């Protein structure tokens, strides 16, 4: 796979409608992306690309549209992939890839992880972390917050989610990134699918152990809150190593599907905040808002840019037919700007309104199963931010990531006031 190198990008408006691509992922990073997604939604929403590097697309940029799209599991299929591209010559099948009825079985046999009694049974570890994490900051001189909280605090809860070994936590976010970042699929900054194979054959060895190990100890070992332990209760789940492409499939998509999201909505409300600083004070004076704010701060952030599917028939929308085959992006970084839906919508407002009705989880069948546990460990992050800060400065540029479907941050340098 070719990798993606950076260059110029030019402003839309010199451009033919024709020739918009946004498939290009370093719009993101460049800052184009507002421009040239409302230039689509106004004279294009329903948008034919014939000619990108990851073959021909449609792009679906308004609110309204791409709610039709995500709902109607009649017209769109979710198959065999969701990200813009092709992952490599032959590495894991996931429910967020699959259609129903399949796509509903596989769901329902991991879903009690995150049921609300069950997350009711996290919040004291999440809280008691999120607090040590913020504890061991600098303050007054300027650290690196994705991987001094984003990053650090991700790890822990994924770890959390399987029983995966504490010491180990990092494997499952190097793992995670480097699916989630080939170049081939998302135009991300992974060239090397040889480590790739590694990463699958090792995830696999290690996952495999684990199940084998708790097996082993559930003996007299009483059931945790983790998957594995729910799995190895439930008769319908507790044989699962026997079906190896269900077993490796449902564990990777966990622990892939909460990484760089929950990661990126943590550095993402620290963005926000340093753009809009007049939030963090009518914060500080109704700290009920944190709630709503959790909700405005994933909308603004977006941290999945889209989600493809491919047309099962011809389809008319938006003044155009989307033929039978065609591959079809959703763009919730679009419909979540598109004033359509939100007035002011490149504004940061933490008492937003309709913020709980922000597409970045997406709608239908496949609305993100981790959806509550992401807002969890926020809410709790900004409890605990409240708690101990008085300011939260943001002293750099952020560097943000390569990537079509990630809108993520590598660099976020902060300096904390603490509130005494
Ligand atoms: C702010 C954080 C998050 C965002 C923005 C996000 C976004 C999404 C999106 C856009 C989808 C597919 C929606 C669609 O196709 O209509 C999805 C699915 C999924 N997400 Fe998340 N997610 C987040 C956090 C999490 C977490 C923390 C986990 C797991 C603990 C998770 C697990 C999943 C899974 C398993 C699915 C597949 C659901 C299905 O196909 O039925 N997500 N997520």
């Amino acid at each position: 796979m070719p990798e993606f190198v950076e260059t110029p990008i030019p402003d839309v408006n010199t451009l033919a409608l024709e020739d918009i691509d946004v498939s290009n992922p370093f719009l993101y990073r460049q800052g184009q992306w507002r421009a040239y997604f409302k230039r689509l939604r106004d004279e294009a929403p329903v948008h034919y690309q014939k000619n990108s590097p990851f073959g021909p697309f449609w792009s679906v940029t308004r609110f309204e549209d791409i709610l039709f799209v995500d709902k109607s599991h009649d017209l769109f299929s979710a198959e065999p992939q969701i990200i813009l591209g092709d992952p490599p010559e032959g590495l894991v099948e996931m429910f967020i890839a699959m259609d129903p009825p399949k796509h509903d079985v596989q769901r329902s046999s991991v879903q009690g992880v995150v049921a609300p009694k069950n997350l009711k049974e996290m919040e004291g570890l999440i809280r008691s972390r999120t607090g040590d994490v913020l504890d061991s900051l600098p303050t007054d001189k300027p650290f690196n917050w994705v991987p001094a909280v984003s990053k650090e605090l991700t790890g822990r809860m994924l770890a959390t989610l399987l029983d995966f070994p504490y010491e180990e936590r990092h494997k499952l976010v190097e793992w995670s990134d480097r699916m989630a970042g080939a170049a081939s699929a998302t135009g991300g900054e992974f060239a090397d699918e040889n480590a790739m194979f590694d990463d699958a054959a090792d995830m696999a060895r290690s996952f495999s152990r684990l199940w084998r190990d708790k097996e082993a100890r559930r003996a007299g070992e009483e059931p945790g809150f983790d998957l594995i332990s729910l799995l190895q209760s439930n008769k319908e789940t507790k044989d699962l190593i026997n079906r190896p492409m269900e077993f490796i499939g449902n564990l990777t998509l966990l622990i892939v599907g909460g990484n760089d999201t929950t990661r990126n909505s943590m550095s993402g409300g620290l963005v926000a905040m340093n753009e809009f600083p007049r939030e963090f004070e009518k914060l500080k004076a109704k700290p009920e808002l944190i709630p709503n704010m959790v909700s405005e701060i994933i909308r603004w952030q977006t941290p999945l840019a889209y989600m493809r599917r491919i047309a099962k028939q011809d389809v008319e929308l938006g003044g155009q037919t989307i033929k039978k085959g065609d591959r079809v992006v959703m763009w919730y970084a679009s419909g979540n700007r598109d004033e359509r839906k939100f007035d002011n919508p490149d504004q940061f407002i933490i008492d937003r309104k309709d913020a709980r009705n922000h597409m970045s989880f997406g709608y239908g069948v496949h609305r993100c199963m981790g959806n509550r546990l992401a807002e969890l460990q926020l809410r709790i992050l900004w409890e605990e931010i409240l708690k101990r800060f008085d300011n939260i400065e943001v002293v750099e540029e952020p560097e943000r990531v390569q990537s079509n479907f990630v809108r993520g941050y590598s660099r976020l340098m902060v300096k904390l006031t603490p509130n005494s």
